[PDB]
């Protein structure tokens, strides 16, 4: 479908849709400055994703989104690294999980 964002390598496999896109605030209370940590502009954040295999267990090491652990996520079909699943370290956070997907790894 027109909303469909698929793995660029295998083409057929849908990873997320444009419907699931949202904007995560990279700042904390009062919207203070933060040093950029990783490369967020290149990363698309979505609430829900599909057809990915999670590799290993959640890690907090040098997380691009502080407060969240990350787990590598690769296409079930072709094993291309599309991005990461992010899971909250604290119960009071929202969303408790989301996906950060490398834009260049998707089509469109
Ligand atoms: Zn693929």
């Amino acid at each position: 479908g027109p909303t469909s964002l698929c793995c660029k390598q295998c083409q057929e496999t849908e990873i997320t849709t444009k419907n699931e896109i949202f904007s995560l605030s990279l700042c904390g209370p009062m919207a203070a400055y933060v040093n950029p940590h990783g490369y967020v502009h290149e990363t698309l954040t979505v609430y829900k994703a599909s057809n990915l295999n999670l590799i290993g267990r959640p890690s907090t090491v040098h997380s691009w989104f502080p407060g969240y652990a990350w787990t590598i996520a690769q296409c079930k079909i072709c094993a291309s690294h599309i991005g990461w699943k992010f899971t909250a370290t604290k119960k009071d956070m929202s969303p408790q999980k989301f996906w950060g997907l490398t834009r260049s790894a998707l089509l469109p």
